[PDB]
C-alpha cells in the first residue's frame, strides 16, 4: 500500500579486487513540464557571435519530460573514492548500470491566501520509461547542467527533455523567424508515444543498462619515459640523424624516430570583443558549426592557454537545494574557470606542432594541421572528477578513433535516457491542470571494471594527496552555511582531481 | 657436475612449407658492469646540434646488467636463408623466440707481473632473468649497437642495459648539471629487485616468447599494376575526369580515383654546418623531440635523397671479436651509408606531394603534410636483411596504424629483455670485487610462419640473385683476415637484401 | 497498510535469576536538522576561559541526521528497578542491545493565519540506519544532554549528530575564524553516503548489538574491611615495621604491606573568577587539552569537593515535553549540583597521597603524581543511578587499565549510532522543503548479566531504602505539575543512586 | 656437485589481499674473525662521558663467528613498497620469516709479490646454525650497523657477533683494567660448542622462524579527532568543568575528560660541552645506565627536539661494497640526523605535561614524572621506514607495556641469530689459519600480515606522495657514482618515511 517504503538509500561505494560499485542516490523533484506540451523552440539569430545569448540558430522541441542524467564521476564517487580508484588504479570503465526510481511522493501544490499549502497526491501517478531502443534523441553533450550534483544531499531536479532537430536556414543569421528552419528530416518526437510505465506512490521502478565489453576504458596511466629516449642510452645506433648523418652519442633527439606523437592542429585563442565563431578556429557543420579546442592532446608548459587545454567550470559551492535550473545560465561568480593541464602528457605527446616545409631546403615550419599518419602514438588528456564516465557519440557512416577532448569514455552504446515526467491531473477545465509534481528517490548503480596499477620502479610514485590547504580552502567538505564547497582551481585538479596518475613503464 | 655440457651450438635454418626455423648461436661475453653498480646517468646539454655529441638531454640510470638483444633478420638469417625466404615468399612473421643460455663459464681474470691470467671460477654464478612482464624499461629503439653479429662466429658482447627515464628540464639547453632533470615520475629500476636465475657452471637457462597471432607480418609483396591503372583499358567510364568532364580514352590519369595512394608528408633535407633539430623536419616532444625523416613511405625516382628513404649504416666488415662496444660510436669510415630506395612503392605510392589549393580558381600547390583520409591505400617501406625483425611500440592510450620506417614488424607485444649479469664476487675488501666475466652459448630460436608465394603470371619474375660481381666484391664472405665482410651499398640492398620482390596479382 | 501498529510499548523491566531485561520506550521526535544540510561548525575562540561559553577552538560538522542516545542507568531502571539492582547484586553489565523503531508517523507542519496544523505525510519517509562498523564518528562524551529522559513518558527528541574533528590552530586562542583550523586529517563524513533502510509510517526498523564477552562489569562490592588491616590481629609478624624496626601488636599501619593502595594524583580546586584551564589541574592535548579531576579513585572525608569527587549535574525536575534542547545549556537553577563521595572508597583507597622525600631523613612530603607501581590495589569510583552504563573509549594504540572517572563501563566496543532523519521532501522550489518531522515510538531492550551478592556475615548489611523523606522531599515521583521529580543533592545519592553497596568479604 | 647453483637471487615484494611477502637477498661476505678466537673484550673506562668514546664500562666476548642482522624495514622493502604499505594499510606485523644461505663460495687470499690472487677453496666449509633456543646472548639493540643495506645490490659482511656480558666494578669509573669487571654471573659463550652445520659450495642452509599469533602490529593509524573533542559540539553535558562548576557551551577543554592522554615524562635537552650520561635526564642500571630520552610519546610543536623525538642517523648515500665496518664509527657527515616528529600524535598524546600542585589552591605546576594512571590512551611514535621491524626485549620477571621509542615491533619472541663463520683452515704451523672468506647468497624472506585501512570520510585523505623535489634531491634512486642515496631529513620522514598515515575514524 501507501505506507511501505519502495526501497532504500545508498550512496555507498563499495570496493572489490577488480571492481568497485558505486551508489548515487539522490532526493529527485519531477516538476510538470509546460503543462504536459510539447513545445516547438527554436532561436531565428544565427550571428554565432560569442559573448552573447541566442546566436546560433536551432529548431526543436521541448518534451513534457524530465529526464535523469548522472553521467559524471562526481556523482558516483566521493573525492575518496576518486583519490582511491586514481592512486590505485591504472584504468577503469564502467560495466552496468543500474537505475531504481522508489519512495515516488506525487505532491500536489495549492495556492491558499496565505502561502501555498503541499498535500499527498496518493493517487497520483508518474510516468517513467528508460529509452534504451534510441527512440527518442539522445542529449550527448557533456557536463551539461542537467546532471545531478556531487554531494549525496543534493536536491536533484531532473532536467526537462529537450532537443533540437535538423534545421536548414535559407535566409541568413538575421532571419526573424525560425518557422522557415523545420526541414522534412526534423523529427517530432512524441515521447507519449512510448509506452512507458505509471506509477503510484507504492509502486518502484528499475532499469539495467549493460555496457558492451567492446566499451573503451578510462586510462589512469603516465608514461614514465619520453617516447623520444626509448633507446639505450650507451650505444650507437645503425640508424642515422634526421638529416642522414651520423647519429651522435648522447644526442637521440636528433635519431630518427620509430614512431611519430599524435596529431596536432594549431589553435589560436583571441581576446578581443564582439568576435564570433568564425574568429575562432572552427569548422562548418549544418546549421552553425563547432570550435576546435581544445584540440588535439598536446604538453603544454602553460597551466592557463584554454585553446589547448580542456577547459570548463566547476561550481564554487555546491547548494543542496538550488531549485530548478531549466533555462538557467550558470553564474560565472559561483564557478571557476579551470583547465586541465596536459603536463602528464609530456611524454608521449608533441609539445609543439610539426615543423616543416614543401621548399626544398627551406626552414621547416610549423603545419596547421597534422592529421594521423602511420606510426603515430599518442595519450589522451586526462580525465577530472568533474568529467563525464562516458561520451556517447552521434551514429555516422564513419568514425575515426573516437574521443571527447571535453571528457568521458567514447562509447556507441551508452544508459538510454531515463524519461520521468507527472502523470497530467486534469481540473476538467480547459487549459487547467491540477498543480503538481513528484519528489522520489532515485539511486544509480555503477558496476566498475578495475585494473589495479601495477609499477616495481624501486622509488616511490606521486600520489593524490589531501593536503592541510584543501581542508583549509574547505575543499570536498561543507561550510558553515550548508553548502558543499568544491573551490577547485586548475592547480587543485593538476593535484587532486586528474587522472593518469598511474606510473606506466614499459 | 662441471664436466658436462649443458647445450649444443646450433645456427641452422630449418625450413618447412609454410614454417622456418631459425638457430641463432653466438659466443656469449657477460662483462661485470661498473662494478656491479647501478648509475645515474645523463646528458645536461639539450642544444640538439646535429654532427655533435652529447647534445639532447636526458635522465636514466645504467644498470650493473647486460641484456640479450638478437632483434635484426641479419642475425637469425644467412644471406642465402634470406634469398630462400625473400625469393620465395610473399610474407613471413616471427612465432615463438627460444633463448637457451648454456655452457657457462664464469672466468676470474687476475693481473700478474706477466699479463693477465685467465682462470675458470667454477662456483661462480651468473644472474639471468627473463622480463616478459615490462616489469623494466624496454629498449626499443631499433638496430642499435647492441645486436648480435650477422655471422656465427661473431663473438657477442651482451649490451649493457641502461635506460632513460622521464626528465623535465626548466633551465635552458646549455644547463650545467642533469640533476635538475629527475621528476615524481622518473622511476629508477632495481633489477636486482626481480626474481633472477643463479647459475654455475653446469646449469642452463632457457626461456620462450611466443608472438601473439594477431602479430603483423613482413610483407614481401610489390604490386605490379598501378593503382591508378585499375582500370580497364579498352572501355569508357561513366565517371567523369577531374574536373568533371568526359573522361577520354586512354587517358586514365584525368579519371576520377576510387581511392587514394597514402599519406604525404614533405620532408626536407639540409647540408649546412652547425643545423640543429630544429632545422630539420621535426616536431618538440617531452624534454627534446624527434625528425620526421623518412616520412611516409613514397615512391622516390633518386637512389640517394635521405629524407625520404629509410637510411641507415651497415658495417663494412664484421671482426669476429669486436670486443666490448659500450659508449663506442660506430666509425664511420668501418660502416656505409645505405638508403633503402622505394622503387618497389611505385605503383602504390605517391610519387609526389597531393597538390591542392584553397583559393578557387587557383594553381595547385603541394601540401606540406597530407594526413590519412578515407579510401587511402599504401605500401609499406622495403625491409631489408639489416633491419630489425620486431618494433615494439611504447605503451600509449592511442596508436594509428603503428608502423616503424625504419624498420621491423611493429608489435604491441616482444620478446622481452633477457638479463644477465654475473654475480659480483667481493673480495672482503671495501670498493672491491674479484675480476671476473662469464662467457656462455646463447642460442636464440625463432619460429617463422610463413606465406609462399603464389603468381600466376606467364612471364618470369624477378629473384634476389646472387652475382659474380657480389663474390667478387666479397659479400657474404668472410676476407683473408677472417672478417666477415658485407660490404653492401644501397644498390646492393636494392638487388640483394630488399624485400617487396614477391609480385602481387589482384 | 498504514492502519496496524508495528510494534507494542515496553518499559518494563524483567528480572531473571542471573539476569534482568530492561525495555525502555520513548515517544521519540525526529525534527529535521537544518534543512537537510551539513554544516561545517566551529568556534574561533581558544582561551579555554572557565566560566565563559565558546572558549575552547573547534572544527567539525553537524550533520542532517539525528542520532539515539539512551546510554544511562535512569533510563533502562526505575528507582526500584536501580534499588532492586544494587542492593541485591554484586555486579552486573550488559549483554545485548535491542532498538526497536516502530509506529512511524511523519507529520507536516504546515502555517496557516490560525496557527500551526498538523498533517499526518502518510508517505513520507525517515531514514534510519545504525552504524556499527564505525564508520561514523562516535560521540564518546558522557552525560551529555542528548540522553533519553528518565521516565516513561518522557518526550525524547533526537539529538542532533555532530561531531568535532582534527583541527590546528597556528594562530593564537584570540583568532577571529575557525577557517584556519582544518587539517589534512581533517574528515569530513556524509552519512547520506551510508546504506540506510527508508521507512513510511508501516515500516518498523530493529538493530541488535551484542556486548563482547570481555566487556566488563560494573562492580557494586565495597570492602567490609581495610587493605591495611588484613592480618590477623592476634599474631606478631616476622616482618618488620616501616622502618625495619620491630613491628609491635597491635600497631599494624606500621608494618610493611604486601600491597600499595591505588595510584594517586593531587589535584586543586579553584574559587577565583576569570580562571583559563591552565589555572586547573590539567594536561595539554591537542589543539585544547583536559583537566584532571576528579582523577584517581581516593577516599574523601568531606561530602563536598568537587575535585576529587565525580561531581555532576542531576535536573531538580524533569518535563515529559521538553522541546528540543539542541544548542540548549541546562539551566543552573533547573539541576542541583551533585558530588558522588567516595566513603566507600574508605578501606581500599588512598586517603591522602604517597609521602616520601628524595633527601635521605627528610621528612616525607606529598607527591604530587602517583602513577601506577606494581602493587597497587584499588577500587573504581561508585557508579550512580545517573551514569552511564558504558564509556567507549577513543580508538588508541595504547590504553592502560581504562576507566573514566566520569562513569560508565569502559568498554571498547559499545553499541552504534543509531542515525535518524526524516527524508527531505522538496517543494520543488529552490532552498525549500516541506515543514515535517517523525515521532516514532524507540524501544530499547537491554539484557543484562547480573551476578548475585553472597554474603555470610551473621549481621544485616546496609541497604538502599526509600525512606518517608525521600517521598516528603518528591523523590522518585512526578510532582503536582506532571514533572517527574528527580529532587536529588550529594546525600540522596549516597544513599540511593550509589553502587558498592555489596559488602565484599574475601 | 660445485657446478650447480644452489639457489636464485630473489629480492622482489608480493602483495596479496591481507599479506605481503617480503625477498631480501644480499650478497654476503663472511670474514674470518679473530682467527677463529673467542675474545675476551671490554673498557675500563666508566666516566660516561658524552661526546667521547669508550667512556662506559664492559666485559664481554666477541666470538670468532658472524651473524646476520636483517631487522629493519628498508631492508625488505624498497621505497614503494614502503609508500604501498604506508598508504594503504591500517597496520601490519611480521609473521614468519625464512632465511635461505646459498651459492657458497669460500675464497682462500693468498699474498704474492704481485698484490693479493683470490681462488676458490672447493671443499672449504663454513659453519652456520641459527640459535633459535635463545641459547645464545641475543642482540638487541635496534639499528646497529650490523645491519644490512637498503639497496639490493648492497654487499653484505656479517656483522662480528660479540656481546657484553654481567660485570660490577668495584673501582670507580677511572680503573685501568676491566679484568675487575667479570662477576660468577659473567658468562662466557662458546658458539663452538652448538651444533651448527658445515657447508661447502654446494650445500645450502635455511632455516624458519614464526612469529607467535600475539605478536603485536606496527600501526598505521592516526587519529582524526583529539580525543578531548570527542563530545558532540551542539549538546551540553551533566556533566561538570574541571572546577566543578557549569560546563559552557562550545568550552569542551574545561569539560572533565573520560580519559587522560598518556603518560608524560619531562626530559632536558643539554648542549654544554664536557657533559656525562649523569647532566641528562637518565637513570642508573647496574654497571652504567641509560638516558631517557626520547621518553613518552608526546605532540611536539617543533621539528627539532631531540630529547623528545626519537632521534637517528640516516646515512646520506649507501655505496653498495662498503667493507668491513667492524669497529667502524659512522661518519657524521655520511649521515644526516633526522628526528622523528610527533606531529602525527597531536590528537591522541599530551602536549605539555601533566599540570598540578599539592598546595591546595597553589598554581598547577608541570609534573617532572606521570606514569601510567587508570584512564590513560595515548598513541606511539610513528614507525619509519629506516626503523627496526621489531624490538625484542631483555627477558625479565615483568614488563609493562613494552614498546621500544626508537622503533620496532616490540616483541618477546624474534628471530634468533643466525651463526655463520668460515671453518678454520689450518697451516699445519702453530698461529695460522688459511687466510680465507665466504661469500654466499642469503634470501631474508619475510611474510607479512596486512591489514588494510578502511574510512569512509567523503574528503581525501593525506598519501605519501613521490614528488619532483624528492625526485632532484635524488631520493630513493642511485646517483651517478653508483651510490644509493637516501638522502633524507626529518622533514623528508614526516613527507616519505612515516606510519600513522592512516586516518582513524572512530
Ligand atoms: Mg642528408
Ligand atoms: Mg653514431
Ligand atoms: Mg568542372
Ligand atoms: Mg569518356
Ligand atoms: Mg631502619
Ligand atoms: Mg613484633
Ligand atoms: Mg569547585
Ligand atoms: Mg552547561
Amino acid at each position: 500500500g501507501i505506507g511501505h517504503s519502495t526501497g532504500n538509500w545508498n550512496c555507498d561505494t563499495i570496493w572489490a579486487e577488480n571492481t568497485c560499485k558505486t551508489y548515487a542516490s539522490r532526493h529527485c523533484v519531477c516538476l510538470m513540464r509546460d503543462m504536459d506540451q510539447y513545445k516547438a523552440i527554436g532561436n531565428a539569430n544565427g550571428q554565432h557571435g560569442l559573448d552573447t545569448e541566442n546566436q546560433t540558430q536551432y529548431f526543436g522541441f521541448s518534451t513534457p519530460w524530465n529526464y535523469i542524467d548522472f553521467n559524471q564521476y562526481s556523482v558516483h564517487f566521493s573525492p575518496r573514492d576518486w583519490q582511491q580508484l586514481v592512486n590505485n588504479y591504472s584504468r577503469w570503465r564502467p560495466r552496468a548500470v543500474h537505475v531504481k526510481i522508489f519512495n515516488l511522493q506525487v505532491i500536489q501544490k495549492t495556492v491558499t491566501d496565505s502561502g501555498t499549502q503541499y498535500s499527498n497526491d496518493l493517487t497520483g501517478t508518474i510516468q517513467i520509461f528508460a529509452d534504451q531502443e534510441g527512440r527518442y534523441p539522445r542529449l550527448l553533450y557533456p557536463n551539461q547542467t542537467t546532471l545531478m550534483g556531487p554531494f549525496p544531499s543534493n536536491i536533484y531536479y531532473l532536467p526537462q527533455y529537450a532537443y533540437m532537430t535538423s534545421m536548414f536556414n535559407s535566409g541568413g543569421p538575421t532571419v526573424s523567424s525560425w518557422w522557415g528552419f523545420p526541414t522534412r528530416e526534423s523529427a517530432f518526437y512524441c515521447l507519449d508515444e512510448s509506452p512507458s510505465q505509471m506509477l503510484r506512490t507504492g509502486n518502484e521502478w528499475e532499469t539495467t543498462f549493460v555496457f558492451p565489453s567492446s566499451t573503451q576504458w578510462c586510462n589512469n596511466k603516465i608514461s614514465t619515459v619520453s617516447i623520444t629516449q626509448r633507446q639505450n642510452p650507451l650505444y650507437d645506433t645503425w640508424n642515422v640523424n634526421g638529416r642522414g648523418d651520423d647519429a651522435k652519442r648522447g644526442n637521440f633527439c636528433t635519431w630518427r624516430s620509430p614512431w611519430y606523437p599524435g596529431p596536432y592542429i594549431y589553435l589560436t585563442d583571441t581576446s578581443a570583443a564582439s568576435q564570433r565563431l568564425e574568429n575562432l578556429a572552427n569548422v562548418a557543420v549544418g546549421p552553425d558549426g563547432m570550435p576546435l579546442a581544445p584540440g588535439m592532446p598536446q604538453y603544454r608548459s602553460e597551466s592557463d592557454k584554454d585553446e589547448y587545454l580542456h577547459t570548463f567550470w566547476v561550481p564554487k559551492k555546491v547548494k543542496m537545494n538550488e531549485g530548478d535550473i531549466r533555462n538557467a545560465q550558470i553564474d560565472v561568480s559561483t564557478a571557476t574557470k579551470v583547465q586541465v593541464d596536459t603536463s602528464t602528457l609530456y611524454n608521449t605527446c608533441p609539445r609543439s606542432g610539426y615543423m616543416s616545409t614543401v621548399s626544398q631546403g627551406g626552414a621547416p615550419a610549423p603545419i596547421v594541421w597534422s592529421g594521423c599518419v602511420p606510426g603515430m602514438i599518442w595519450d589522451n588528456r586526462p580525465a577530472t572528477y568533474f568529467d563525464p564516465i562516458w561520451q556517447q557519440f552521434p551514429e555516422t557512416d564513419e568514425q575515426f578513433k573516437i574521443i571527447s577532448q571535453l571528457g568521458g569514455i567514447p562509447v556507441k552504446e551508452s544508459p538510454g535516457h531515463i524519461f520521468v515526467k507527472v502523470t497530467p491531473k486534469p481540473t476538467g477545465a480547459a487549459n487547467g491542470l491540477i498543480d503538481e509534481y513528484c519528489t522520489f528517490t532515485c539511486t544509480v548503480e555503477i558496476e566498475w571494471e578495475l585494473e589495479p596499477l601495477n609499477t616495481h620502479r624501486w622509488n616511490m610514485r606521486s600520489m593524490i594527496s589531501y593536503e592541510t590547504t584543501d581542508a583549509k580552502a574547505g575543499r570536498q567538505i561543507v561550510d558553515e552555511n550548508g553548502q558543499y564547497q568544491v573551490n577547485v582551481n586548475s592547480a587543485d585538479i593538476t593535484r587532486l582531481y586528474m587522472t593518469k596518475r598511474a606510473p606506466r613503464t614499459n
